[PDB]
């Protein structure tokens, strides 16, 4: 029938579409949609934003949804052969001005930040007056410190909602801020501080999440010790508890913004000035982002991927250290003047229901977290979840890696209430804002798939064995893109050789994403795994999202990963690493027969060459802080942070 068949599903095909839900078709008082109802009023707006006469959409977007000191006069130019890329060149604005200064001149009482503290019971509200002001307070620290435009600023800070502040205050007098997940050790954050050359550093004395304390302050000072640039330290007083400080190197926040006024100028940025760096876990790779480009589209993707309206409370979950963070809890959300969540907490503290008396608490309109935590919640069982609201509700969001089905199922069932849009969100650090999404007034759903691309990203699907372009439906291989678009990452930072060879060099006149990819008989586009993940039996390339989520349709599997290893026979064969829900009773099913139930069952959804030659059974799988599942590692493992002794433990 099809070449291109779906991610692994216990419901069939026939019955597994679904168009967008009441909630989100004008109905019970909800705000109608942007775009809707259906995937020709998609098609009708989207071809707008591609082509050669899609300069006069970019521009009239550019100008209706930011602020500017100067209008640009260029829409475009440049391209990925020598890393060039330039959008609105001749322009000046200000992302902080964007993101505080024109919706507090408009409703400075409004809500900024949902702060949502560890403990539930330190929440509240940040009116966008007060971010503004500690803003503009930290920039008039920054400033006193000597640090100019085009400078770089790190930054250490844990989810707590002064790390907008600290961002936006870079951003407020143009220096480049270098943002390092809070937990990172001591040798990964002077690895990133040296690398862009900051010479101020901004960090709490602790942080705390899931009820454990995060002891930054000593960590920062286990790094400065190898880190010569650096010369001021600003310590926010997060818990109070006793640290470290340092004579005239280190200052305490509040002592320091005590002393400024509370406003602050803004600098007029350039359009392509660099807004910041962002290392992604060979070297850090420093991806660097500018300012109007970037700040476009995490605009209007917030406005159209999440269906986003004046007064709607949008609660992404992940970590500032994260594009995630960047993009869809500060940029994002306060471009476009509406409420956003800095959640501080893990989605099991105190309990697994942390996420959904959260949601009722502050009736939220928007969520947007990653499948290792929808996994996770999964694994704990319906009744944390059942006996909620969740009404407020319109849209939820999932970033990260392919969502299994079954997740994409338990999240719509049980989250959604089956009255929610699921947008499968697919994008990169280097992406800058979301690049393959529904848009969740128009788009009927497929487990699994992203579905169509956003606007002004034009894709294409290209066979890795002979470098060229598949045309039509119901075809495999690799993702590229074919033209820059707004937010594209410009740079590696101070190593554009490595930007143009990992990105432009593999298929020359497109950009590669890295990811294997599928757009199926009806056009949709299903993302299956990293390319470097493709497992190839006996011809046969199979992806990882297909065998896990063949996997995961077994009774009693909480998550699982699947990496190649060599084998003479059929070139590469397929080991799985199998994690089992804690109550399942491993003494009672003897291993040898789960693991015979798990091979039937991936034979009988995949076919016969796909059955996992060994399946481990472990405790966890290794996993970033993002959530990301380290397959690298299990490959190395299988070919010669506690989880990987076990790991290695289990396969000798
Ligand atoms: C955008 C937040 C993550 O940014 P990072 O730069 O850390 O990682 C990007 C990679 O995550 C996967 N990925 C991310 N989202 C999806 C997704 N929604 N579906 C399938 N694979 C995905 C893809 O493999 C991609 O190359």
């Amino acid at each position: 029938v099809h070449h291109v068949h779906p991610l692994p599903d216990s419901v069939p095909e026939s019955e597994d579409l679904f168009a967008p839900p009441p909630r989100m078709q004008g109905k019970e008082g909800r705000p109608k949609p942007h775009i809707g109802p259906n995937y020709e009023s998609y098609v009708k707006e989207w071809a707008k934003t591609v082509g050669p006469n899609s300069d006069e959409w970019w521009a009239a977007k550019a100008r209706e949804t930011l602020d500017w000191y100067d209008d640009f006069k260029t829409v475009r130019a440049g391209g990925f052969e020598h890393g060039d890329v330039q959008w609105f060149p001749e322009g000046t604005l200000n992302a902080a001005y964007n993101c505080l200064d024109r919706h507090y001149y408009k409703n400075p009482k409004k809500t900024a930040i949902i702060y949502e503290a560890d403990e539930p019971s330190e929440s509240r509200e940040v009116s966008y007056e007060e971010l503004m002001q500690e803003t503009c307070r930290v920039a008039n620290v920054l400033k006193s410190y000597g640090v100019k435009k085009g400078d770089a600023v790190s930054i250490y800070l844990p989810m707590t909602w002064q790390a907008a502040a600290a961002f936006l205050a870079c951003a407020r007098i143009g220096a480049i801020h270098s943002a390092v997940f809070a937990g990172f050790s001591a040798e990964s954050l002077r690895d990133r501080v040296n690398d862009c050359e900051c010479k101020v550093l901004i960090t709490t004395d602790e942080g705390r999440r899931g009820g454990k304390t995060i002891a930054t302050k000593q960590i920062v000072d286990a790094a400065l010790q190898q880190c010569p640039l650096v010369e001021n330290v600003l310590v926010l007083r997060r818990t109070g508890n006793k640290v470290p400080m340092t004579e005239g190197r280190d200052k305490w926040w509040d002592e320091e913004c005590a002393k400024m006024p509370a406003y602050c100028p803004c600098e007029r940025m350039a359009s392509e000035d660099p807004l910041f760096i962002l290392y992604t876990s060979g070297k850090p790779k420093g991806v660097v982002h500018s300012t109007a480009g970037y700040l476009l589209g995490t605009a209007l993707t917030l406005k159209y991927v999440f269906d986003a309206h004046p007064d709607d409370r949008f609660a992404c979950m992940a970590d500032i250290g994260w594009i995630t963070g960047h993009s869809y809890i500060i940029y994002g959300p306060l471009a476009n003047g509406i409420t956003t969540a800095v959640f501080e907490s893990t989605p099991v503290y105190p309990t697994p229901s942390r996420y959904w008396d959260f949601v009722d608490k502050w009736k939220a309109t928007q969520l947007y977290t990653a499948p290792t935590a929808i996994r996770l919640l999964r694994r704990m069982g319906e009744d944390h979840v059942k006996n909620h609201d969740l009404s407020s509700l319109r849209v939820l969001g999932s970033v990260g890696e392919p969502i299994n089905p079954e997740a994409w199922h338990w999240y719509n069932d049980f989250a959604g209430k089956n009255q929610c849009a699921i947008v499968d969100t697919y994008w990169m650090t280097e992406t800058g804002s979301i690049s393959i999404a529904p848009l969740p007034g128009a788009i009927s759903t497929k487990p699994g798939s992203a579905t169509f691309p956003f606007f002004g990203m034009d894709v294409d699907i290209i066979d890795p064995q002979t470098g060229q372009v598949l045309e039509g439906n119901d075809v495999e291989g690799v993702l590229v893109a074919r033209r820059p678009w707004p937010s594209i990452a410009r740079t590696v930072y101070r190593d554009h050789k490595r930007y143009l060879e990992t990105y432009m060099k593999p298929y020359p006149g497109y950009f590669f994403f890295g990811d294997g990819a599928a757009r199926d008989y009806d056009g949709y586009m299903w993302i299956k795994g990293r390319v470097d993940d493709v497992i190839n039996v006996s011809g046969h390339r199979l992806s990882t999202a297909e065998v896990e989520s063949a996997l995961i349709l077994h009774k009693g599997v909480a998550e699982t990963a699947v990496v190649g290893c060599a084998d003479d026979l059929t070139g590469q064969a397929v080991y799985a690493f199998v994690t089992m829900k804690p109550e399942f009773d491993l003494k009672a099913t003897k291993e040898a027969d789960l693991s015979k139930e798990l091979a039937i069952q991936v034979r009988k959804v995949i076919g016969p060459f796909a059955a996992p030659k060994k399946i481990y059974l472990v405790s966890d799988l290794p996993k970033t802080r993002s959530g990301k599942i380290m397959r690298r590692v299990l490959r190395k493992i299988v070919a010669g942070p506690q989880i990987v002794e076990e790991v290695k433990q289990k396969v000798t």
